[PDB]
């Protein structure tokens, strides 16, 4: 596969998603750029349906892999890039305990010359009180690490990790994430040995912004397979 060609430069990103979460229905649309290259992401998020009824924190993970920065030693473990530009799904359950779950379904892609992240959300048995849809996490995100092991019996990978949202009284919300990636097209994928994802987060407001919405840079590099010999 040559899809990795695709990101060595700037490249526009799209995300839409459509959420229902214990009935409270919700549309994100998000805009901005990434550089591969640099493993850095720049977008703004708007809820264009009104008033976010979860928290923006915890929305980060589902709302584009294929922007880490994989290390030249690493190339051929980059999963991602690989099924490009005819993309992949990408899939979650995200039990947060004592809490609900969400379950995702993206589809990360190329239309045109954008990168487009379209996902549906659905939230089941949350707590009306709870830490979520009572909105009582911090605005921010902890910097994390997140194995990926290949999945050969579906041509894909898989992840599991734990997000740790920080709650306002101090404690911690656990985001249990199983995650699991296919390709889209029927080409050819790389499967990665086991390595991960070092991810950072800062999240902020656009302060001419009125819209309920979320600014957010994130970095995503790839570790873990040892740069040995030659």
């Amino acid at each position: 596969s040559k899809g990795e060609e695709l990101f060595t430069g700037v490249v526009p990103i799209l995300v839409e998603l459509d959420g229902d979460v214990n009935g409270h229905k919700f549309s994100v649309r998000g805009e901005g750029e990434g550089d591969a290259t640099n493993g850095k992401l720049t977008l703004k998020f708007i809820c264009t349906t009104g008033k976010l009824p979860v928290p923006w924190p915890t929305l980060v993970t589902t709302l584009v892999l294929c922007f880490a920065r994989y290390p030249d030693h690493m190339k051929q473990h980059d999963f991602f890039k690989s099924a490009m530009p005819e993309g992949y799904v990408q899939e979650r359950t995200i039990s947060f305990k004592d809490d609900g779950y969400y379950k995702t379904r993206a589809e990360v892609k190329f239309e045109g010359d954008t990168l487009v992240n379209r996902i549906e959300l659905k939230g089941i048995d949350f707590k009306e009180d709870g830490n979520i849809l009572g909105h009582k996490l911090e605005y921010n995100a902890n910097s994390h690490n997140a194995y990926i092991t290949a999945d050969k019996q579906k041509n894909g990978i898989k992840s599991n990790f734990k997000i740790r949202h920080n709650v306002e009284d101090g404690s911690v919300q656990l985001a249990d994430h199983y995650q699991q990636n296919t390709p889209i097209g029927d080409g050819p994928v790389l499967l990665p040995d086991n390595h991960y994802l070092s991810t950072q987060n800062a999240l902020s407001k656009d302060p001419n912004e009125k819209r309920d919405h979320m600014v957010l840079l994130e970095f995503v590099t790839a570790a873990g397979i040892t740069l040995g010999m030659d």
